[PDB]
C-alpha cells in the first residue's frame, strides 16, 4: 500500500519556514501510531526539519544530493525508487513530495487542522468526488491540544 500522511489547515497550508505552523501533540501521536513499523518517504527539506530519522520505522529520504548518506536513513534519488520499497509506504512530505505523489497513492490519512494559519507551503487541491471518506474522527481537545482537528481517511474512488 502507498498512502499519503498529511496535516493541512482549512486553506491547505502545511508548513511555514520549514516547520509546522501549529503546535498539536495529538497529530504527532497520530502519525507515530499509523507509521510504526512501516516506511516513511520524505523530501530532503522535511528530513532536515525533523533533524533525525524517526525511530521504529524505515526512514527514506528523496534527494538529488549524491553526497547524502545519513546513519539510520535510506536515500533514494528518483520518484520511481518509491515503488520498489516493500510493505506499507507512507508519503511523509513535504509540498514537493505531495504534489508528485497525490495522483499515485491508494489513500490518504489527513489531519484537517480546523484553523487558518500563515503558510508558505501547501497540500495540492483535491476533491471528494475522487475520494471516499473511509472514516472521519473529530480530535479531542485539551490544554495541550487546543486547535480543533479532524482525522480523515480517504480512499481513491
Ligand atoms: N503539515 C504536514 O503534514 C507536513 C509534513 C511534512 C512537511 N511539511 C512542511 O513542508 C514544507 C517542506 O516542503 P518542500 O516542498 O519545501 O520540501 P520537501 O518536499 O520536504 O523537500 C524538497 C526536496 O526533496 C527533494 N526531491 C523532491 N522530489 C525529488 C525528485 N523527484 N528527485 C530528487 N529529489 C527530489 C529535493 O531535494 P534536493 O534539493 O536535496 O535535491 C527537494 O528540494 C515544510 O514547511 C515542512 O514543515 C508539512
Ligand atoms: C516526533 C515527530 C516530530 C515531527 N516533526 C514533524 C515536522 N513536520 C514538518 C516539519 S517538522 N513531523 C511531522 C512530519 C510529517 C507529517 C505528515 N506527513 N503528516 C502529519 N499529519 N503530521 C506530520 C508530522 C513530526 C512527527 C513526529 C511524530
Amino acid at each position: 500500500t502507498l498512502s499519503i500522511l498529511v496535516a493541512h489547515d482549512l486553506q491547505r497550508v502545511i508548513g511555514f519556514e520549514n516547520q509546522l505552523p501549529w503546535h498539536l501533540p495529538n497529530d504527532l501521536k497520530h502519525v507515530k501510531k499509523l507509521s510504526t513499523g512501516h516506511t516513511l518517504v520524505m523530501g530532503r527539506k522535511t528530513f532536515e526539519s525533523i533533524g533525525k530519522p524517526l525511530p521504529n520505522r524505515r526512514n527514506v529520504v528523496l534527494t538529488s544530493d549524491t553526497s547524502f548518506n545519513v546513519e539510520g536513513v535510506d536515500v533514494i534519488h528518483s520518484i520511481e525508487d518509491i515503488y520498489q520499497l516493500p510493505g506499507h509506504v507512507f508519503i511523509f512530505g513535504g509540498q514537493t513530495l505531495f504534489e508528485e505523489m497525490i495522483d499515485k497513492v491508494d489513500d490518504m490519512y489527513i489531519t484537517v487542522i480546523e484553523g487558518k494559519f500563515r503558510g508558505d507551503t501547501f497540500f495540492p487541491p483535491y476533491t471528494f468526488e475522487d475520494w471516499e471518506v473511509a472514516s472521519s474522527v473529530e480530535g479531542k481537545l485539551d490544554e495541550k491540544n487546543t486547535i480543533p482537528h479532524t482525522f480523515l481517511h480517504l480512499i481513491r474512488k
